[PDB]
């Protein structure tokens, strides 16, 4: 079933976007944690 | 070429592991940032 792959690829994309979202997120949230006082 | 897929899957795995590594990392590093004084 090629479908699986089709998803494996689509997911991969959404993944990379996530990784950057995680760091960026934890980066923004954390950064604020500082001035959060 | 099925090779591509073979990689798309392998990567996916390493990916999920990363996502958890990012959060966990930024979680451990950040957590320390607190007691880091």
């Amino acid at each position: 079933e090629k479908t699986n792959l089709e998803i494996i690829i689509l997911v991969e994309t959404a993944v990379i976007a996530m990784e950057f979202w995680l760091l960026l997120v934890i980066i923004l949230r954390t950064v604020k944690r500082a001035n959060g006082g």
